[PDB]
């Protein structure tokens, strides 16, 4: 709901990577149709996903990545967090920050 998303594109893509080491982000993105929001709600999303306001999503609240979209949902394992961050992190900080979160985000 914070990014506009539908419960049912939530519910899907959340059974698509329901298995331990399923999750591609690429993928999520795109089923959970955060590929085709626009550039303001792609920053809501980053903002609720950083939980602690800092600016920064922290490799803690990238395990719980799912848990923003559904609170039931399985911490990220640390190849599935490590592979997100591969490919996000670009400054090489060890954190994503709002500009490579949207990086990621499109295509
Ligand atoms: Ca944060
Ligand atoms: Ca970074
Ligand atoms: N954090």
């Amino acid at each position: 709901s914070f990014a506009g998303l539908k419960d049912a594109d939530v519910a899907a893509a959340l059974a698509a990577c329901s298995a331990a080491d399923s999750f591609k982000h690429k993928e999520f993105f795109a089923k959970v149709g955060l590929a085709s929001k626009s550039l303001d709600d792609v920053k809501k999303a980053f903002y609720v996903i950083d939980q602690d306001k800092s600016g920064f999503i922290e490799e803690d609240e990238l395990k719980l990545f799912l848990q923003n979209f559904s609170p039931s949902a399985r911490a990220l394992t640390d190849a599935e967090t490590k592979a997100f961050l591969a490919d996000g992190d670009k400054d090489g900080d060890g954190m994503i920050g709002v500009d490579e979160f949207a990086a990621m985000i499109k295509a």
